């Protein structure tokens, strides 16, 4: 059984585009992200804990962490499920990739349906910044893009 | 346990607001709305399947089915899910609403979570207008906001 | 085996005043208010399910219901936990009252430390309103002041 | 699953700000902060014992301490529940933290539901300052700002 997902992200930024989910029974997740507006480079890319836009991308709370974990990349074992590291956007602004990640499961107590992917102004440094906001953000900066994670048919 | 939901509603129409789900455990689901910007009189206002906003409010699917049964009153057994009756807009173009429902939970098989909550144009006929959508839609004409249910607790 | 709670009561309306909560053991909650600055006659006298007073006291979400019961008068099997009916407002504006009540207790899984007391506008029907909020509200109208429940030395 | 609190700060002093709470299962509880108003440089940033607020943020009592521990760092063995250290605000008056804890979980006995959480005039010296009080308030100084930690989800 196939669960299809979501997400259309929107800002105060000019920054626009969409994140495809995909899970295949409880196997990985595909994730296929469609970004413009962005500055070149890499930008912070996260799963927060809620899909709550009441004040756009700053009410989605924290990174989504149901392990309980300090934040990392996506590599680390210590690290949040909502930890997917950095995208890396083309001098034009856009971004276009797939990722495969086992800790965003799109079914069971874990879901990430109804939650939020947010892109980030400033690269993620992955909880290795040595700044007071690495082991808890990863010091991404502004949320300038979000997208609840919507149910597709 | 407490679960938390607010869909956060737009449109190409000038139409805002927010609605705002809770369920303590397996109790009823209460849903608390403040509406604006629309044509006073009743509006259909329902739970659609789909959370999907890639082509705006149409991609939202149809009313919430898990049951297949047909179109109907809340208080009806032959209703969908979704099927949440009429808000009432004042002359000042906002509605203010509180309706519990126990077919919407915010977990478990059945739940809303990454769904889409929809304002229609007109009224929800409940199913008894005799006209030809009376039994699907309640002929409760066009989609003027909608919002994914958004987990917010 | 005491414990003590006191909400201090805020309002956009003037209306103030103060709600001292205590419970010996497993036994029934005394709670004493004392409010001023409210119109003369029967207010509804709510626990809410939430102590967030970040959009005023409409953040502090539907009434306490752990049992998913409709609304009702406190004497009846019939209510939500937070039901405790009317209390009496003089010429002066001021009420001072005592109720005693055995489902808003100071600890455990159902424990109101840290949710709002809501004193609203107009008269709780106690679900016998005949109206469309009788069953859910009981029609009490505005949040005119609310308090968070804290813990008292 | 997922418990949800949020504190509203008030004072005599003009400093504003909210701070979030979220704990995931039985994980660290992260707090996250947006105050303003405060003075330039690091602040005292405790969780307190009580949720009273009938006198200012005096009545909320001393340092959250069920353990019955000296003051100290939020790194150290000897240190109280409610000690979570400095925050630094910058020349703004604004400061803005993400901090995490596994000493204020937001459920069961150890709950700080309905305990206040205090910003200090002055630096938490962590209990290394040789003053009378750096092992009771670590010599923070005045409380600029209060709020009771209420339900949120
Ligand atoms: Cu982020
Ligand atoms: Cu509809
Ligand atoms: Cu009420
Ligand atoms: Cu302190
Ligand atoms: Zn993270
Ligand atoms: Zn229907
Ligand atoms: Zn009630
Ligand atoms: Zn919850
Ligand atoms: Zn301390």
């Amino acid at each position: 059984q196939m669960v299809k997902a979501v997400a259309v992200l929107g800002g105060t930024e000019g920054v626009k585009g969409t994140v495809s989910f995909t899970q295949e029974g409880d196997g990985p997740t595909t994730v296929s992200g469609s970004l413009s507006g962005l500055k070149p480079g890499p930008h912070g890319f996260h799963v927060h804990a809620l899909g709550d836009t009441t004040n756009g991308c700053m009410s989605t709370g924290p990174h989504f962490n149901p392990a309980g974990k300090e934040h990392g990349a996506p590599e680390d074992d210590n690290r949040h499920a909502g930890d997917l590291g950095n995208v890396n956007v083309s001098d034009d602004g856009t971004a276009t990739f797939t990722v495969v990640d086992n800790q965003i499961p799109l079914s069971g107590p874990n879901s990430i349906i109804g939650r939020a992917v947010v892109v980030h102004a400033d690269p993620d440094d992955l909880g290795k910044g040595g700044h007071e906001l690495s082991k808890t953000t990863g010091n991404a900066g502004g949320r300038v893009a979000c997208g609840i994670i919507g149910l597709q048919g």
